[PDB]
């Protein structure tokens, strides 16, 4: 058990259509983030089942919300839980990153 990960969200060009971080943008980020030396390990969750895991969590945005308003991510596996303030700083700072959270 990892005690923590971080949880990179994408802005709406990085992911668009895009399943499997196929395209040239979901790739870049990936190894820009990948490459850091505090990165462990890196994988990719797109818009389809960020709309699962939301809407499973509230039902209430059901009829208001479309099936790709919900953000991709990289969810991202630290060396060590202490490496995640200044990895959140550096990863809020890239073009293409929406948010951190963790």
């Amino acid at each position: 058990l990892d005690r923590v990960e971080s949880q990179v969200f994408l802005t709406e060009d990085v992911s668009a259509n895009d399943s499997s971080c196929d395209t040239t943008a979901c790739k870049a980020l990936r190894e820009k983030i990948e490459t850091r030396s505090d990165v462990k390990a890196v994988r990719f969750l797109n818009r389809q089942q960020a709309y699962d895991d939301a809407i499973r969590k509230f039902p209430q945005f059901k009829d208001v919300a479309g099936k790709d308003s919900f953000p991709a991510s990289f969810i991202v596996k630290l060396e060590n839980p202490e490496q995640h303030k200044d990895f959140d700083t550096a990863m809020k700072g890239q073009p293409g990153v929406l948010d951190v959270l963790n």
